């Protein structure tokens, strides 16, 4: 079949890295995946932001007027790594303002106040499993759902629903087309990613990503999609782990990983 067509040196990279990487990515043309740990559980740490803007955008198709609702907030609602939301703690910000903030900022008191609009972690876990992913479970809120315990599921993805899920929200049809763009648009003004996959990526194609960063347990990673010029689109997932709570991340790691799934399918770059 198409999986794992040409074989690519990962085990080096997390043996290096001295914990696990976890790979999934998809060719949108024909159907070639690279596949690594793809299948294991992995934190999702700050990364649920950018499917709950999708499931915001998803609830604002039958909400005509749900972007454009201005939110006040008070002085609580501000907790560390707020850097949008804390200029308009005295005026409010919009739904869609709290939405492009917390994907482009990774911005937390945005994030913890559009978690509460669609009912918490089961509201948001609802909605994947609306788009049919079946793996994503967030069960905690902000700055307790980033413990990123080794061998606890909770608020945890696989790399392979991860990217499926983006290439449904982005690519197919589980958004309404105006609503598609703007989760895409929203993406590509990212500001947090620019030593992952984007590293990974030449300057001229169309890139769009979240990232997530726990501080534990060698625990970040980034998802994206890359639009190649001249092909189909190509999305992927780069998340990893380590055993010791002390243990660092790494943002090269996530780069090295995503050239070598590019590498994997076939794409020049
Ligand atoms: C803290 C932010 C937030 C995070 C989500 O994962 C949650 C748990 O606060 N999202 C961020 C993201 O850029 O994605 C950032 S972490 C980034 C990596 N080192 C930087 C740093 O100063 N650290 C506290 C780790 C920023």
């Amino acid at each position: 079949m198409l999986t794992n067509l040409v074989a690519e040196p990962f085990a080096k990279l997390e043996q290096d890295f001295g914990g696990s990487i976890g790979v999934y990515a998809m060719d949108t043309g024909s159907g070639a995946t690279v596949s690594y740990r793809a299948e294991e559980r992995f934190p999702l740490c700050s990364s649920f932001k950018g499917f709950l803007a999708a499931a915001v955008l998803a609830r604002s198709q039958q909400q005509a007027g749900l972007l454009d609702t201005p939110i006040r907030y008070g002085k609580n609602a501000l907790v560390p790594w707020s850097p949008i939301s804390e200029k308009y703690l005295t005026t409010g910000m919009t739904v869609a303002e709290l939405s492009a903030a917390a994907v482009q900022y990774s911005d937390n008191a945005a994030a913890n106040l559009l978690l509460k609009e669609l009912g918490g972690p089961a509201g948001l876990t609802a909605f994947m499993r609306s788009i049919g992913d079946t793996t994503f479970r967030l069960d905690r809120w902000q700055l307790e759902l980033n413990s990123a315990i080794p061998g606890d599921a909770r608020d945890t993805s696989s790399p392979r629903a991860v990217t499926e899920s983006l290439q449904k929200l982005t690519l197919g049809s589980a958004l309404a087309a105006p609503q598609r763009q703007q989760f895409v648009d929203w993406l590509k003004g990212n500001t947090t990613g620019n030593h992952r996959i984007r590293a990974a990526v030449p300057a001229d194609w169309a890139v769009g990503d979240k990232t997530g960063t726990c501080g534990v347990y060698g625990t970040a990673n980034d998802y994206a999609v890359v639009w190649p010029t001249g092909r189909a689109p190509i999305v992927l997932a780069v998340y990893t782990r380590a055993p010791n709570k002390d243990d660092k991340h790494s943002e090269a790691v996530i780069a090295a990983a995503a050239r070598l799934a590019l590498e994997g399918l076939g794409v020049n770059g």
